[PDB]
DNA sequence: CTATTAGCCTCA
């Protein structure tokens, strides 16, 4: 053997195949987003390829391209630098595939002519092939390995002195050796996985260290070939294939396991269904363990609490980025007291468990009758929840609830989670280039599990290094996006924030305790995929429906292009012509006499009652006859009278037919042994039909994908070409998911004279024919479902309600009502009920036909006739497809077209639903965070981000009211409005947020608009003017369609448009201004100072003459906490855009009028007139005057 | 107080 690298000096690297129009395609947007955007970006193309024209040959043709060029490169650089290769991945989700695409490849690399001529010898042929790697589970990875490969390996590490390994193999082996019966195979399996943990670990531990066993000759051989991982990591190749699962798991490899997630810069990533990876992230996401809320607290508060004195090399600037969690643990647990138990007080209410829902935005959902409230006990030291005082009002509690203690018990152990990213990133950082202590290059992929490990060690929290290891990455890819925070002044969504979930279920073990157990989902796979994006991989989606129009089986497309933006790259209209032009040159039905029938067929009733007559004459009624010899019950009565009577019907259409040899009859139920009463009647009424024809008909009954792995569909394949007549198969939507290829050989001796080809050209390899007759039946239950536990069902079902809710698809008050029916306990008939209400069930039933339809046809010996039979039920859903007919199958525009011609249809347009939906929810949504917000600011002392938040919304709203284009940072201040700058609407902010009214439904309505915030009349103003072009704001509304939501102009833009004015005015005559002093923040507008006085002057400014419910107690609590912090003091209250003809009265603490001397309040009625725009110079000069001695 | 079920890969 002499396979070298430098064997590939004398190959020239020009001459190329010809060029399938099918190649540029993926080619020239990348070359264009490379030269547009860097030279290290991500991008995404979803390639909607289609079935029988070639998908694979082009992926692996860009993938040996790829290979080509990282050898081309490699030569060049030699000395004068070194790094690593880049690598390239194919991912699906079925192993049979993967298998095949391996062999594929290889046969490709074997074979391969130019001009008639072989591209590669025979060494650059074994030094390709010694590239690519193949890495199954660990269970299968040992039964391909020899007794000597792994007596080599054991030999050479010094382990065959303990009996127990040897005697391990010596029984697997024997156990392999005599294995044949189908009950053992399962025990081996496992034996396997449990040797290979073991064996793995072993050479990990020995090596990871001293004592560094060398690797070469043939010893490197064996372990290379017992661990086809370690051949990636020093470089022998850089290509590989696995599944989907495998690939969120990572291989082993002789150090520790590398997981492709954690470093993907600069990478190629080729997925196949692409769009049927949704579901298999959801599983992995929702396969996570639950979590006891009070067990973690108590550990982290206790081995927390003090440590040793030892800070040590290696570790830098670990602890500095604890002392803040720490501060919030302790502030937490000094105000419940969570030092005690927990226990409930309760009369015999403790049968059935309280659950807790919550969306962290503005989604709250219990099942509790009476709201529960926490409580601290010092006579009997406990913690107590009881609904406490049943009687009507009696100072009704109002210091808070169990979800809010919920809540933050969360919060806090997401940020434990969290901080521990950026401490590792930090450590990292430090001995990479600031430590360089060790020699060893390598990235944050190599040194990864040790510092986790050490940490885990040094605070010995170990019992969680399984916790940590799921959401643990260099930044993020897991959790949010951005700011890194749920708050108004970053981008918000659902996507990147996830759900809760909390039961309160009873507790055993001990009987006076209670339990809380959590589950979560700190993202969607939409959010993964964009972080995938992001974090600077090139993926390749191939799928004949890639961009279909439902999030429940599908990503989310509105989502990706918003966050995403110029690297979610999309084909023009040129491009998807020519496709369509190549689609149709190899595949050409109008030409050769090719023409489908497509028939739609109803129930009927004397039909089905004369055939059951004649099958038994013995009895008196149809009745007695299905309840006596059939298996169906009673109230089983009209539905299946209906589905047999269509199938018997589509049967028999079928068999009149002459000129027909196969028929699929996709249904919902397998027909198996279970109906045998059935599966009998429908042989009979077969017979009956064969005999009134001549033609010989088999049936095969109960078609799964078992039935496929144990007999074969190969018999189908010789029935059909060795004797004469018509085969009929019964089979399942799901079940043609796992059995592929239904083709067989023909014979031109059985076969008649319909063998009509439809390629223009010549065709190559052998000769088939494929199915020329089915029928299709209306879909059924399309709501995932999940069957591995109990909290991963409604895990499940929450997340497709809050993605059909955040999409557009559901009001709040329908997505709250679904969610509060749900939690409660609900069956599958209320779901489907409530999920047909949708538009996305149209969309699932649309996007299964053309799947099921499209997936039958792969050849080019297509019969003179084909014939298609659907159910009466689809004709509704299949007349409404408006989109356009490009890459349409030519079976499916057939269906469209038939089923379009029955009448006049009207049809209702989404968008409008749409756009009064997402009003209603942003309108919420603004509510709720704005409550919340002004609640924050009120609690002494104020934070600073609060303050921050404020005023970056403030000013936000005041410089642009109105914005063009679609927002990215302050997302969810606006709604998209049909009318450009004014909207009407109608509701009230004090009650129920889901009660509101838009646009054309109310003509009677406020109105929200320029004219009404009396801009034009402020702006006339000539000591008003600069102020607002000095600092920038608008002087008048834009026409566009984007304006501020009906929450944000009445309490926060008028408030501030008075504010500044009445400021700019005021500050001319000798006034001055600052800001609230932290202890009293938006209890008053500014702080005012003049000439050195005492007792300093607070102001506070309202935009127009308001009238509120504010005469209770709230201005005397406010007056009382000013005198008591800062002494006696004066105050002013103004307002702008009054009548400068009302006098000024003056006010004690209360709104009464007192005598001037003795008065602290000034009620100035306005400054600004509102009829001419003049100004009160007398009220400011006895204002100034005011001040004096009086 | 309505609709009407089959398939899958990985590891503690």
């Amino acid at each position: 053997m002499n396979v070298s690298i430098e064997e590939f000096t004398h190959f020239d690297f020009q001459l190329v195949p010809e060029p399938s129009p099918l190649d540029l395609v993926i080619t020239e947007p990348l070359k264009n987003h490379i030269e547009v955007n860097g030279v290290k970006s991500g991008a995404l193309l979803p390639l909607p390829f289609q079935t029988g024209i070639g998908k694979t040959y082009t992926a692996l043709n860009f993938l040996l391209q790829q290979m080509l060029e990282q050898v081309r490169s490699e030569l060049k650089e030699e000395n004068t630098g070194k790094k690593s290769k880049r690598l390239l991945y194919y991912v699906t989700d079925s192993v049979d595939n993967v298998v095949s695409a391996k062999a594929d490849l290889l046969k490709l690399i074997e074979k391969q002519t130019v001009k008639g001529e072989p591209r590669f010898t025979l060494e650059q042929q074994e030094y390709l092939k010694a590239q690519i790697v193949h890495l199954p589970n660990q269970s299968e990875q040992l039964l391909q390995c020899s007794d000597a490969v792994l007596n080599d390996v054991l030999i050479g590490f010094n382990l065959n002195a303990e009996r127990d390994v040897q005697a391990e193999w010596s029984a697997i082996s024997g156990l392999r050796r005599h294995a044949s019966n189908p009950e053992v195979k399962i025990s081996l399996n496992r034996q396997a996985g449990y040797f290979y943990r073991n064996l793995i670990d072993r050479l990990q531990k020995k090596q990871k260290g001293a004592d560094r066993v060398l690797l070469s000759g043939s010893l490197l051989a064996s372990v290379e070939t017992l661990l086809p991982g370690e051949k990636i990591r020093n470089g022998s190749a850089h290509v590989a294939f696995l599944t989907t699962s495998k690939f969120l798991k990572g291989f082993h490899n002789t150090r520790s396991r590398y997981s492709p997630l954690r470093d993907l810069s600069g990478a190629v990533l080729i997925i196949d269904e692409i769009d049927k990876q949704n579901q298999v992230i959801l599983s992995e996401l929702c396969k996570q363990q639950a979590q006891d809320l009070i067990w973690a607290i108590r550990t982290l508060r206790a081995n927390f609490r003090d440590h040793q004195l030892e800070s040590s090399p290696r570790y830098d600037k670990i602890e500095d980025l604890f002392e803040p969690l720490r501060e919030r643990l302790e502030e937490f647990g000094t105000n419940w007291n969570l030092a005690f138990a927990f226990n409930t007080e309760g009369a015999n209410l403790n049968e059935r468990p309280v659950r807790l829902f919550s969306d962290r935005s503005f989604t709250h959902v219990s099942s509790a009758t009476h709201k529960l409230s926490l409580k601290s006990d010092f006579l009997r030291r406990k913690n107590l929840i009881f609904s406490d005082e049943k009687v009507e009002g009696s100072l009704i509690e109002k210091h808070g609830l169990l979800t809010r203690f919920v809540n933050e018990a969360d919060v806090i152990y997401q940020w434990f989670l969290g901080t521990m990213r950026k401490a590792v990133f930090q450590y990292w950082e430090n001995v990479r280039g600031l430590e360089i202590e060790v020699r060893e290059n390598r990235s944050l992929e190599g040194t990864f599990q040790e510092a986790v490990q050490s940490l885990l060690t040094h605070f010995n929290l170990q019992e969680f290094e399984s916790a940590v290891y799921e959401s643990f990455d260099t930044r993020g890819l897991r959790q949010s996006a951005g700011g890194k925070a749920n708050k108004l002044s970053s981008s918000k969504s659902y996507h990147h924030t996830g759900l809760k979930l909390v039961e309160v279920a009873h507790n055993q073990g001990t009987r006076d305790t209670v339990n809380c157990k959590a589950s979560f989902l700190n993202t969607s796979p939409s959010g993964v995929l964009a972080d995938m994006v992001d974090a600077g991989a090139v993926i390749l989606g191939i799928s004949a429906t890639a961009r279909a129009d439902t999030v429940i089986h599908n990503f989310d497309f509105k989502y990706l292009n918003e966050r995403l933006g110029n690297k979610l790259l999309s084909l023009s209209r040129e491009q998807k012509q020519r496709v369509n032009n190549y689609y149709h040159s190899r595949r050409n039905y109008k030409d050769n006499g090719v023409v489908l029938t497509v028939k739609y067929l109803n129930s009927r009733d004397a039909f089905l009652d004369a055939l059951l007559e004649e099958y038994k004459p013995e009895a008196r009624s149809s009745h007695f006859i299905l309840n006596h010899y059939l298996g169906i019950a009673e109230s089983e009565q009209a539905f299946v009278r209906s589905w047999l009577s269509k199938l018997l019907a589509s049967i028999k259409a079928f068999i009149s037919s002459p000129d027909n040899r196969y028929m699929l009859s996709l249904l919902n139920r397998t027909l198996d042994t279970t109906r045998q009463n059935i599966n009998d009647f429908i042989q009979f009424c077969c017979d009956k039909w064969a005999k009134e024809f001549n033609v010989k008909t088999k049936t095969f009954f109960g078609v799964n994908a078992d039935w496929m792995r144990l007999v074969g569909y190969d018999e189908i394949s010789k029935h059909l070409n060795t004797e004469l007549g018509k085969v009929v198969v019964f089979s399942t939507y799901a079940s043609m998911g796992a059995g592929k290829n239904p083709d067989y050989a023909v014979n031109l001796a059985l076969e008649g004279e319909s063998l009509i080809s439809v390629a223009d050209v010549t065709y190559s390899t052998q000769l088939r024919s494929d199915i020329d007759s089915i029928y299709l039946e209306k879909p059924t239950q399309l709501l995932l479902s999940d069957d591995y536990s109990h909290t991963a069902n409604q895990l499940c079902q929450f997340h497709q309600i809050l993605s059909l809710q955040e999409n557009g698809e559901l009001s709040p008050k329908s997505a709250e009502n679904w969610c509060r029916q749900q939690l409660m306990g609900m069956s599958r008939e209320r779901s489907l009920q409530q999920y047909h209400q949708t538009s996305d069930y149209q969309s699932a039933v649309r996007k299964y036909i053309e799947q099921a339809v499209g997936r039958a046809g792969r050849t080019s010996l297509k019969r003179k006739q084909i014939l298609l039979f659907v159910d009466s039920g689809l004709k509704e859903i299949l007349a409404e497809e408006s989109r356009d007919p490009s890459l349409f199958s030519h079976e499916y525009v057939a269906l469209v077209n038939k089923a379009k011609s029955a009448g006049k249809s009207i049809v209702e347009d989404r968008a409008v639903r749409r756009l009064f939906n997402l009003a209603q929810r942003n309108n919420k949504d603004g509510m709720l965070s704005i409550k919340a917000l002004v609640h924050r600011l009120h609690n002494q002392p104020a934070s600073k981000s609060d303050i921050q938040e404020w005023q970056d919304i403030r000013t936000q709203l005041l410089r642009y009211p109105t914005v063009a284009f679609q927002p990215e940072r302050f997302n969810r201040l606006y709604l998209q409005s049909m009318t450009k700058g004014y909207y009407r609407y109608q509701g009230n902010l004090d009650g129920d947020p889901n009660s509101f009214e838009f646009f054309d439904r109310v003509p009677y309505g406020d109105m929200v608009s320029e004219e009404d915030c009396s801009l034009a009349t402020l702006v006339q103003n000539q000591y008003v003017r600069p102020w607002f072009e000095r600092k920038g704001f608008a002087c008048s509304w834009q026409k566009e369609a984007n304006v501020m939501t009906p929450i944000m102009f009445t309490n926060i833009y008028k408030g501030a448009l008075g504010e500044q004015a009445v400021e700019a005015v005021l500050t001319a005559f000798d006034f001055t201004f600052e800001e609230v002093p932290n202890s009293i923040y938006e209890r008053f507008d500014n702080r005012v100072i003049f000439a050195g006085i005492e007792q300093p002057i607070w102001l506070d400014s309202k935009y127009w003459k308001h009238e509120g419910n504010e005469s209770s107690e709230g201005y005397s609590s406010k007056i009382a906490l000013v005198e008591e912090e800062f002494g006696p003091s004066k105050f002013i209250y103004v307002n702008a855009l009054g009548d400068t003809s009302k006098p000024i009265r003056y006010l004690n603490s209360c709104f009464v009028e007192t005598s001037p001397q003795l008065a602290k309040v000034i009620e100035i009625p306005a400054l600004i007139d509102d009829s001419n725009a003049d100004t009160n110079r007398t009220a400011v000069q006895e204002l100034i005057k005011w001040l004096h001695h009086s």
